[PDB]
């Protein structure tokens, strides 16, 4: 059964909450526990209130996430298809109760300081239910970071890293990550030189340039195991259908287009869509701090622009990372 919110958050785990980020979804608060950072994300669901101007998930709807974020952490520790490119998931847990004071302190200051397009979650009942999921600090998202790069070949590990992570998936589980916008890209420093990963039982490694890059937010993502799909059915969806502004938005069509609005299909393309959208966001809206001036630097530049022109015609990110120049 349900537990209290105590249980996830002891008296100075939740003393030590500060809020980083917020969606449509809920909330994601930082917090440390044995010295280290973790993330906890926070949905309410079950309830009959609008949340953030949007209907609660039922526990049916929620279950996904659920599942996929622990699959994509297992790739940690397994052998034939590993990778750590996807944030760890420490625990899950469904809690039961009124929002905790101190997370509400928390929000506050958030308000106060960024601004929230939340509403303030103080109007929950004692018998409310919810999922929180705490992960692994995985850094700083990808937009965030738009101005903190150092050069183009920080760009290239990144695009790297991000290909190898989903190409692993791919093959240990027929994995689409469906919504890899550049807020769910998290980049945090290592002092490891090369990042290590195994496709189909062959290791290899890709240079850092001191970042590790975790995937994050598996809310569309589909995977299966045995025949039995996991998803978010999105065809009925009108608005993920209408964005404009971005080509973020062109990529929710086109997947669209490429699955015959069928999401429970297996359609890795969309991995290569995404791939080529943030491919876009690293030639156009990111800046470096160093800009390419060396031949080597002016050779990495042209590289990446290769890869943009002619990603499109490759099936998924396996096919990238295995055939495409760029990886060579
Ligand atoms: O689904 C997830 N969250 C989406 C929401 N998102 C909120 C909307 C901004 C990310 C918020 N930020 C701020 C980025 O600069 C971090 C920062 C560090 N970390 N470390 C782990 C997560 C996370 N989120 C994490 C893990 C799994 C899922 C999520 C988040
Ligand atoms: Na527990
Ligand atoms: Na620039």
């Amino acid at each position: 059964g349900p537990v209290p919110f105590s249980h996830c958050l002891p008296t100075e785990k939740l003393q030590r909450c500060e809020k980083i980020g917020e969606g449509v979804f809920g909330e994601v608060f930082q917090t440390i526990a044995d010295h280290t950072p973790v993330a906890i994300k926070i949905i309410a669901i079950e309830g009959p209130d609008l949340v953030n101007g949007s209907h609660q998930k039922t526990f049916e709807e929620i279950l996904p996430e659920i599942i996929i974020s622990k699959e994509l952490s297992l790739l940690s520790g397994e052998v034939c298809n590993r990778t750590e490119g996807f944030i760890g998931l420490n625990s899950v847990h469904c809690v039961q109760g009124s929002y905790p004071p101190l997370l509400l302190k928390a929000w506050d200051h958030y308000n106060s300081t960024k601004g929230s397009a939340n509403d303030r979650p103080d109007f929950f009942k004692d018998d409310q239910l919810f999922i929180v999921l705490e992960f692994e600090f995985g850094g700083i998202d990808l937009e965030q970071m738009r101005t903190k790069l150092s050069s183009l070949a920080t760009a290239k590990s990144i695009l790297h890293q991000l290909t190898a992570s989903l190409a692993v998936a791919e093959a240990s589980l027929r994995f689409e990550h469906r919504d890899l916008h550049w807020g769910n890209v998290l980049l945090k420093k290592t002092s490891l030189k090369k990042l290590h990963y195994t496709l189909n039982g062959k290791s290899s490694t890709i240079p850092s340039c001191g970042l590790q890059v975790s995937i994050i937010d598996y809310t569309l993502s589909r995977l299966e195991r045995d025949g039995i799909v996991v998803f978010c059915d999105v065809s009925m969806d009108e608005d993920l259908f209408t964005g404009d502004g971005d080509y973020q938005f062109d990529i929710y069509r086109l997947m669209k287009k490429e699955n015959n609005n069928r999401w429970g299909e297996y359609h890795p393309y969309s991995n290569v869509l995404w791939l080529h959208y943030l491919t876009d966001k690293m030639l156009k809206q990111m800046t470096f701090k160093t800009k390419c001036n060396t031949p080597a630097m002016k050779q990495i530049k042209r590289k990446i622009q290769e890869f943009h022109r002619t990603m499109l015609n490759f099936s998924s990110a396996t096919d990238l990372l295995c055939q495409h120049s760029l990886f060579k």
